[PDB]
């Protein structure tokens, strides 16, 4: 329930191929491939009590999911929280991390804006 605001991600659209690219280079999994709608890059840090992602999500905007050519809209970034082995606190660090990630997506997707 942690989101991101002002990254700058919301303001700009990018092809799918040159996302899928990005995001796995800055070491984004590919997640919750069943929406046809949207496509969701998680970053996982593991943790003594689980799982922290930080997520990335897009609509096709114009194209679609499964195709090589979509153009996406990007969403305001998450961190999500798993507990494992069974009001939340994020703590500040992780936070900070999940910050400095977003803002080389940002970079990233800056360099191919004019292309």
């Amino acid at each position: 329930s942690l989101k991101f605001e002002n990254t700058g991600l919301e303001n700009q659209t990018v092809e799918l191929s040159r996302l899928d690219d990005i995001m796995e280079r800055l070491g984004f999994v590919r997640a919750a491939q069943w929406d046809y709608e949207r496509v969701t890059y998680d970053r996982k840090y593991v943790v003594k009590e689980g799982t922290y992602y930080l997520r990335v999500q897009g609509y096709a905007i114009e194209g679609n999911v499964d195709s090589r050519y979509a153009l996406i809209k990007l969403l305001t970034p998450i961190m999500g929280k798993h507990y494992y082995p069974h009001d939340e606190h994020f703590p500040s660090s992780l936070v900070s991390q999940c910050q400095n990630v977003l803002a080389q997506v940002k970079s990233e997707l800056e360099k191919i804006k004019e292309e």
